[PDB]
């Protein structure tokens, strides 16, 4: 239980959920939307209160989840950070780069922690294998593959589904992607339904990365290869599995909230100045390489 004064602005299916686990975690002022029906039955639910304007909630939390539409994502967090509250931004962090360059700096200047949504990176296998100095992969092979919800329209293959294992693959080699190759197939937009990236590190690690969203059957597949240790990551069977060079060690992992994991993490960086799970440096490299990979994409598909 941590003592901060915090909010969320934009309560949708996702900032619902912000919004109750920090009503759990620490003392939630309120809300704020442009829809007030909607800020409404969620400040009900958690007995706090759906504030009329963005500043009238800022002028009263130390820090905020921002959950607004991805093209707003910058307006809104200068509004936040130029009010002095830190801010923790769902993913994708913002549309282009010079966007969330400016935030950064912002955040720079104005010592305010920035962190961005990248769930995965406070997933218990993601976790276990960091905690394993295994160094860097050499080999990256992960599928994304997920139902087509009805409102899955817009939401690009790319900056959606694939934007979590290029965080990953970003994160666990700690290198720059230097060579991009990658296919797409656009069948019901003329947006990318299935994309394949082949991205090569300075580093000279190799990350196959697949997502397809028009897909029946969902799958959340990660195989990590270092020289003498090989690791699966099922994200939706929730197993790790570790091969060394062959001996199969099950880890098992404990289950647990990962949203609420990352609202922990993001408010305790606030509290003891730690660097938080994701900054938005971080999500700026990810952001850029998967705007690598789509003007790949639309070269494939012209």
């Amino acid at each position: 239980m941590i003592h901060m004064r915090t909010g969320v602005i934009g309560v949708g299916h996702l900032g619902r959920f912000h919004a109750q686990k920090y009503a759990a975690i620490s003392q939630l002022a309120g809300v704020f939307d442009e829809n007030a029906e909607r800020a409404a039955e969620v400040a009900a639910e958690l007995r706090c209160r759906a504030f009329p304007s963005v500043d009238a909630l800022l002028a009263e939390v130390d820090a905020v989840s921002i959950v607004t539409p991805t093209s707003t994502h910058f307006a809104v967090a200068e509004v936040a950070m130029q009010a002095g509250v830190h801010c923790l931004i769902e993913k994708p962090f913002t549309l282009d780069t010079e966007e969330a360059d400016a935030l950064i700096g912002m955040a720079q200047e104005r010592h305010l922690v920035l962190a961005i949504g990248h769930i995965k990176r406070v997933h218990p296998a993601i976790q276990y294998l960091r905690q394993a100095g295994f160094g860097a992969p050499r080999y990256l092979e992960a599928e994304r593959l997920a139902p087509f919800k009805p409102r899955s329209l817009d939401i690009d293959v790319i900056m959606d589904l694939m934007i979590h294992d290029l965080d990953l693959t970003l994160l666990l080699t700690g290198a720059e992607p230097v060579d991009v190759r990658a296919v797409g197939v656009a069948a019901v937009t003329d947006k990318a339904d299935m994309a394949t990236a082949w991205m090569t590190l300075n580093n000279g690690t190799v990350a196959n990365l697949a997502a397809s969203r028009v897909v029946r059957e969902p799958a959340r597949r990660m195989r990590i290869f270092w020289q003498d240790r090989y690791a699966s990551v099922d994200f939706l069977n929730n197993t790790l599995h570790i091969y060394h060079r062959v001996r199969d060690e099950a880890v098992d992992l404990a289950k647990r909230d990962a949203l609420a994991a990352e609202i922990e993490d993001f408010l305790n960086a606030i509290a003891a100045h730690r660097p938080v799970f994701c900054d938005g440096v971080a999500g700026r490299r990810v952001l850029a390489a998967a705007l690598q990979v789509r003007v790949a994409v639309e070269a494939f598909l012209q």
